[PDB]
């Protein structure tokens, strides 16, 4: 039962790859310490096959089966459409990777008659044959990172035609489904703030609160064909068309399940036995076995009144303490379960008292005040990757601007800001790109945002208190102010000196720029200005938006 098997043949690049990160007239601006930053590439993919290749045991209880039996019963009240051609193609990422078959993300988005007639072979192939391993790629990802130097992740994807069959046969079932079986411990479904609601309400809600999070070490090379084979019974409990239902047990023998996996260079690499990480089913697929597996050891470990938060393999457990003693035995018969139900831990997990000292997606909690003097929960994280990455993304257009997915996502932060808001709308003025639609992710979707729309979608998101958070926690400021020491990040004194140059430089604009100047930095001006809502933000379009999470899922808006 191994998650894979080797042939020796190597993950190979598509092109050139750069490790060290690019320096240009800009980057000493934010990033001083150069050395620190790296992005990973495929020549330390050897060293990821040797960590994510292992033995997988699975021994499953009565808790594991009660749990199923109830997620099953919540998902038999699903009714999920079937996707057609159109919407499956109006889906796809405009720089998805290109078919093997002649065609490319722009004629799948198109409809040119050869991409529309191929998808129709692969669908018609789905629907007669359910038992053909599906090809599947296999690529080492170019991701930026601080030191103290990570392996390349590996991303394994089919071809662009089944990736618009699985999107015609599952896209509503993995966007409806995991909130239905799930409810309120569904992560996807919740705006930053909507989770910082979510988590302080339910630390509230226990008389003695104790949190953890669990980490399972390598989560897609745990998760076994059982679990696989239970994720698809869990959706075949919709009411599906049986075109659906015939394609999602073909996807599931053919694909989900394992298969073969080929370098950019058209090489066997080995086969899967474990969950691919670049098919639409990742992310629901992940959230509802971690949430099964873990449910079923909140049990086994006679945890009280658990509140999960599940986002993919990442796990939040709120729930009664026992005592400090009591709570560290707990969390061992919890880990025993998990593990026996193969989610074994990479670090142990430890029972935490103050819900700032929990780290969940990355994130933790923490507390500023707006303009009326009134604490504000918002949710934060060490900003160490977000800035080696604008430092990359400095020097180098990439795909995913983690920049701007980071001014969306932690927009009432210290760093994000005073650095990343204050840096990056310095760059676009000059290059006169406040305009220009930029790519970013969101929940593992892909969206193209333009810069200048960006107080209207913080409003919406964060509310008009994300313009006027100050006084941040010791903690907070210590963390930031340490990080860009490592880093050789200017102080926060220099980034409030250039913001108030960035703002005047957006006020002189006019317009949408202003808008911009006005409440982005707002906090760099010592006679602050009254911030009234947006009358474009209540015309903004927000649906698809926090809904469901689809990592590695390829999937554009
Ligand atoms: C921020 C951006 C670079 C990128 N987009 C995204 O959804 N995540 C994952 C993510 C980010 C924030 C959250 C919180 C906890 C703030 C909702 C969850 C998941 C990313 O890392």
């Amino acid at each position: 039962h191994m998650s894979y098997t080797w042939t020796g043949a190597l993950i190979t690049p598509c092109a050139a790859e750069e490790s060290k990160l690019p320096i240009n007239a800009l980057s000493n601006s934010l990033l001083r310490h150069h050395n620190m930053v790296y992005a990973t590439t495929s020549r330390s993919a050897g060293l990821r096959q040797k960590k994510v290749t292992f033995d997988r045991l699975q021994v499953l209880d009565d808790h594991y089966r009660d749990v199923l039996k109830e997620m099953k019963a919540k998902a038999s009240t699903v009714k999920a459409k079937l996707l057609s051609v159109e919407e499956a193609c109006k889906l796809t990422p405009p720089h998805s990777a290109k078919s093997k078959f002649g065609y490319g993300a722009k004629d799948v988005r198109n409809l040119s008659s050869k991409a529309v007639n191929h998808i129709h072979s692969v669908w018609k192939d789905l629907l007669e044959d359910t038992v053909t391993p599906i090809d599947t790629t296999i690529m080492a990802k170019n991701e930026v990172f601080c030191v103290q130097r990570k392996p390349a992740r590996l991303i394994v994807f089919p071809d662009l035609g089944v990736r618009v069959c699985e999107k015609m046969a599952l896209y509503d079932v993995v966007s409806t489904l995991p909130q239905v079986v799930m409810g309120s411990s569904y992560g996807f479904q919740y705006s930053p703030g909507q989770r910082v609601e979510f988590l302080v309400n339910t630390w509230k809600s226990k008389k003695n609160p104790m949190g953890f999070s669990y980490d399972t070490r390598c989560f897609d090379s745990t998760v076994t064909e059982n679990d696989i084979r239970v994720e698809e019974s869990i959706y075949q409990c919709c009411d599906l068309a049986p075109e659906a239902r015939q394609a999602i047990k073909s996807l599931t023998e053919r694909l989900y399940i394992g298969g073969p996996l080929t370098n950019s260079k058209g090489q066997n690499c080995g086969y899967r036995r474990c969950r691919a990480s670049g098919v639409l089913t990742t992310s629901c697929g992940n959230t509802l076995t971690c949430y099964l597996k873990a449910s079923a050891a909140c049990r086994a470990a006679k945890l009280q009144d658990c509140t999960m938060l599940v986002n993919g393999d990442d796990l939040v457990v709120i729930c009664e303490s026992a005592g400090t003693q009591e709570d560290a035995a707990s969390l061992r018969v919890f880990t025993e379960a998990m593990t026996r139900y193969s989610a074994p831990p990479g670090d142990p997990p430890q029972p935490e008292y103050d819900l700032e000292l929990i780290t969940s997606c990355s994130s933790n909690v923490s507390v500023a005040h707006d303009a009326s003097g009134k604490r504000v929960y918002y949710l934060t994280r060490d900003p160490t990757t977000p800035l080696a990455r604008a430092a990359w993304e400095t020097a180098r257009h990439t795909p995913v601007n983690s920049w701007l997915g980071n001014i969306i996502m932690y927009a009432p932060t210290l760093w994000a800001r005073m650095i990343l808001m204050t840096h990056f709308f310095s760059i676009l003025l000059a290059q006169e790109q406040l305009e220009k639609a930029l790519d970013c992710q969101i929940y593992g979707a892909c969206y193209s945002i333009e810069p200048l729309d960006l107080p209207q979608i913080i409003e919406r998101l964060h509310g008009l208190s994300a313009f006027s958070l100050h006084s941040y926690s010791p903690g907070e400021i210590n963390r930031v102010a340490s990080c860009l020491r490592k880093l050789g990040v200017p102080p926060l004194r220099v980034w409030r000196h250039r913001a108030r140059s960035v703002r005047a430089r957006l006020l002189s604009q006019g317009g949408r720029a202003a808008t911009c100047g006005k409440y982005l930095f707002n906090w760099a001006v010592k006679t602050k200005l009254k911030l009234t809502p947006i009358p474009a933000a209540s015309r903004l379009d927000l649906s698809g938006w926090f809904v469901a999470g689809y990592s590695g899922g390829d999937i554009y808006h």
